[PDB]
């Protein structure tokens, strides 16, 4: 018996609030080239899709009494460029020269350290924007990876007092928590239960003052397989802390290391396809729906990372926890890089088309209501519109995922019925769907025989595979109602995006450049910001050599691999937006290119 999915666009209920918006990755790097594509494809994804990248060892881009920010600089500019923020982790040795945080004079270096990066980065980016960052402690401070910084429990308590008044030296506009780690039952986790602590109740190393700045507590919990898991382990740490730190009541918890299975480098199938990418989005939905959906106890949650930023590394281009698949074409003269856009990331960007206000849903099967906390469920959003330049939009998002399990075999009957769409001009509706057999890079790299260098036509076939299946602007049915009958497969993920037709045509695209692959063959990436609009069919792309269209399928994500036949890529390249109604808004500056 079919699930039913109800959508009422006329019930704005509560926000919603996109605090998914972040990842991040261990270094082993973070300027070569592997890295910048990596990050132009993370930074690609549609309407700041993603936002953070949190980072570990930092502070082993700097130098060595006075620094070398040179390193540092790099990374953060590459972060920048590609409108990201770092996850700020003030975390390394500055290339070995502190050891010790119960050492008196380290305590107030590092002190002074903090101070100067933080004024130099305010400098460099305005404070505005560095404001915005999350700053953090060390990462998983009970793990023990301090290398050869010995740091005890005191000498934790020093370095976070530290951390604190060096942030706030250069601004008390700077945000900081912590400490990052799981939060075990004690007498387990005796750094992060010893922070807390501190900040309750301990005194400022600096200042002599009881009390100091905590303005989130991160943990990290992760599913062991389940994705309910995940939600019901941070529950528990939520309301210990609660009721252990009164004064924390209403301090914001971040999850920022938020996976479904712990180690990244660990080959899995699911890891590969659409598997992932249905239960990134499920964890999600639970988390909106079971948490922050006006429950009773409504603790204060934040922010989810997912923790795959990472490069995969041979024999395993699609089987790690990453955005990307990486391939070393090791080949060609000289040897190149190329990289593939996974399902999770693609989904990253059907995510991204949710709006501040969630709708009222319900996922029923023949009777019984289901909670997210099963194999179906649904976020969906509406938007109130902000200039002339927008309208009223609505997303739906329908996934189907049996966790870490796919079941080819299996299909899932679903019934969406759709009510109570505000009246406007040019109501239409558009779907997006994934799943295994129609959008799986890693599939065609399989059909293809699992080519190791792969060639130019063997990357423009897996690419084929990544955008998913769109289909044409169909008018709304009469009365502000729509009712569809997909067959979802196990995994899938389904959004119905219904939007108005605003007054003006959309925005400039801005911000494009050109970076190259190989010979013949280049990424285009470009910049959304002033779009000023989330109803897009394409972007269309025009290459001129003194200009024609690039005849490409239908993608509204901020990337595009240019591999023509001709391998004729030298010249000038301009993009446009292409809405639901066929309106073109203005070209970007034209970029050239020459090889
Ligand atoms: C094209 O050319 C590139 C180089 O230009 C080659 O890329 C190298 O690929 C290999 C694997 O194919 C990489 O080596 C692997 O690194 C993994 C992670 O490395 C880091 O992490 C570990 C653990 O945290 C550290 O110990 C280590 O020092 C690194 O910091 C390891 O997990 C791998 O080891 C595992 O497998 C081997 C068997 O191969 C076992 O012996 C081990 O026990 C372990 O299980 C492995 O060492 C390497 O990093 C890549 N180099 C670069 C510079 O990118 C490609 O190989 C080549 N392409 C082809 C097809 O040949
Ligand atoms: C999510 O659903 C599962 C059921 O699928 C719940 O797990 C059950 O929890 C109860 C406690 O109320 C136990 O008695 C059962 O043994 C569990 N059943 C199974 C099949 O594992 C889980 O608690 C639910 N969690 C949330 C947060 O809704
Ligand atoms: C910092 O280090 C880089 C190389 O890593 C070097 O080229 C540069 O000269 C250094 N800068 C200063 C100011 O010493
Ligand atoms: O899951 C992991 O591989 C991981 F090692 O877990 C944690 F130990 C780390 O802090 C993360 O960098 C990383 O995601």
């Amino acid at each position: 018996a079919p699930h039913l999915v109800q959508v009422d666009a006329a019930r704005a209920l509560w926000p919603l609030r996109r605090f998914w918006r972040s990842t991040g990755f261990c270094p082993p790097y973070v300027l070569s080239w592997d890295q910048q594509l990596n990050l132009a494809y993370v930074g690609a994804v549609p309407h700041r899709g993603i936002k953070q990248v949190r980072t570990h060892w930092l502070l082993e881009l700097v130098t060595t009494l006075s620094y070398n920010f040179t390193h540092l600089d790099g990374y953060l500019d590459l972060l920048r460029e590609n409108q990201l923020l770092p996850g700020f982790e003030l975390m390394g040795s500055a290339s070995g020269h502190f050891t010790d945080f119960e050492d008196k004079q380290q305590v107030f270096e590092w002190k002074d350290l903090v101070s100067s990066l933080a004024r130099r980065y305010i400098g460099r980016y305005g404070l505005a924007h560095v404001s915005k960052w999350n700053f953090e402690t060390w990462n998983e401070p009970d793990h023990h990876d301090f290398d050869n910084v010995s740091m005890t429990m005191q000498g934790f308590l020093n370095y976070y007092d530290a951390c604190s008044e060096g942030l706030r030296a250069a601004s008390p506009a700077l945000r900081l928590g912590g400490p990052g780690d799981s939060f075990h039952t004690p007498p387990r986790s005796p750094l992060s239960w010893g922070l807390l602590r501190h900040c309750h109740d301990g005194t400022n190393f600096f200042t002599g003052e009881a009390g100091v700045r905590l303005d989130y507590i991160s943990l990290h919990r992760k599913g062991a397989r389940s994705s309910i898991s995940i939600l019901e382990q941070e529950k528990v740490v939520a309301q210990q802390i609660r009721q252990l730190f009164p004064k924390f009541a209403d301090t914001p918890i971040y999850n920022d290391e938020a996976d479904p299975l712990v180690g990244w480098s660990l080959p899995q199938p699911w890891r590969a396809d659409v598997t992932y990418a249905a239960m990134v989005v499920k964890v999600i939905a639970q988390h909106q729906n079971l948490l922050l959906a006006n429950t009773t106890s409504a603790f204060p949650y934040a922010l989810l990372s997912n923790d795959n930023a990472f490069l995969s590394y041979h024999p395993h281009p699609f089987a790690q926890r990453t955005l990307t698949a990486r391939f070393q074409v090791n080949n060609t003269r000289p040897p190149h890089v190329q990289l593939l856009r996974k399902p999770v990331l693609t989904a990253m960007g059907l995510l991204a088309l949710l709006d501040e206000e969630q709708l009222w849903a319900e996922v029923s099967q023949a009777g019984t209501v289901l909670d997210s906390n099963h194999t179906v469920g649904v976020l969906a959003s509406a938007h109130r519109p902000q200039g002339p330049a927008d309208a009223w939009r609505a997303a739906v998002l329908i996934y189907a995922s049996d966790d870490t399990r796919a079941h080819p075999n299996r299909s899932v009957a679903v019934t969406l019925r759709l009510r109570g769409v505000p009246p406007g001009p040019g109501l239409v509706y558009v779907t997006r769907y994934l799943d295994n057999g129609l959008c799986s890079p890693d599939g065609e790299w399989r059909r293809l025989g699992r080519p190791v260098f792969p060639t130019a036509e063997q990357f423009r076939r897996m690419r084929a595979a990544e955008d998913p299946v769109a289909a044409a602007p169909r008018p709304l049915p009469a009365g502000g109602r729509l009712t569809l009958r997909p067959a979802l497969r196990l995994p899938s993920l389904l959004l119905v995006h219904v939007c108005a037709r605003p007054e003006k045509p959309p925005g400039q695209v801005t911000r494009l450049r050109a970076l190259p692959l190989t010979q013949g063959q280049l990424v285009l990436v470009w910049s959304d910001e002033h779009v000023g609009s989330k109803c897009l069919w394409t972007y269309e792309i025009q290459f001129s050599q003194d200009y024609t269209p690039v005849s490409r399928k239908p993608s509204t994500f901020n990337l595009f691999v240019f591999s023509p036949d001709t391998g004729a890529v030298s010249g000038s390249y301009r993009v446009r937006a292409l809405d639901y109604w066929a309106r073109p808004g203005p070209f970007s500056d034209p970029v050239p290119y020459l090889e």
